[PDB]
C-alpha cells in the first residue's frame, strides 16, 4: 500500500527503442504470441507478449486492468518498469508457462482469465524489479547518458 514517489525521469524514445530491439530480435517475439504475426507492433505488458492489432483488440476489450496494451512505435510515454516487464517475459516464456500448469485452453477470455496465466503477471512484475532496479533509470545495459537534473 504505497503510493510511491516520483524522483526520475521517464525513459525517452531511443532508450524504449533499444528495449525492443532486443527483444523483437527473438523469432518468438517478433511474432504475435496469439496468431504468430510477424513486426507485431501492438506488445501487452501485463503478460509481457506481442500482439497485432488483430488480437491485441481482445485484450483490450477484457479491460486494462486484465491486460493492458501499449504500441511500441506510436506509445512512447512508456514506464520503466513496464518496458521491462516486456524483457523479463517473452513471448515463447507464456507460451510453455501456460501448458506446464495445464491450461488446455484457447478462449482469449478464458484462457487469460484462468490462473495459470494470473501466475504468469504476477511473475513479470517481480523481475521486471530486477531489470528495474538495476542502475535505476540508467539503461543497465549500458550508460547512454544521465541528463544533468
Ligand atoms: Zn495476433
Amino acid at each position: 500500500g504505497s503510493s510511491g514517489s516520483s524522483g526520475m525521469g521517464d525513459p525517452s524514445k531511443q532508450d524504449i527503442l533499444t528495449i525492443f530491439k532486443r527483444l523483437r530480435s527473438v523469432p518468438t517475439n517478433k511474432v504475435c504470441f496469439d496468431c504468430g504475426a510477424k513486426n507485431p507492433s501492438w506488445a501487452s505488458i501485463t503478460y509481457g507478449v506481442f500482439l497485432c492489432i488483430d488480437c491485441s483488440g481482445s485484450h483490450r476489450s477484457l479491460g486494462v486492468h486484465l491486460s493492458f496494451i501499449r504500441s511500441t512505435e506510436l506509445d512512447s510515454n512508456w514506464s520503466w518498469f513496464q518496458l521491462r516487464c516486456m524483457q523479463v517475459g517473452g513471448n515463447a516464456s507464456a507460451s510453455s508457462f501456460f501448458h506446464q500448469h495445464g491450461c488446455s485452453t484457447n478462449d482469449t477470455n478464458a484462457k487469460y482469465n484462468s490462473r495459470a496465466a494470473q501466475l504468469y503477471r504476477e511473475k513479470i512484475k517481480s523481475l521486471a524489479s530486477q531489470a528495474t532496479r538495476k542502475h535505476g533509470t540508467d539503461l543497465w545495459l549500458d550508460s547512454s547518458g544521465p541528463s544533468s537534473g
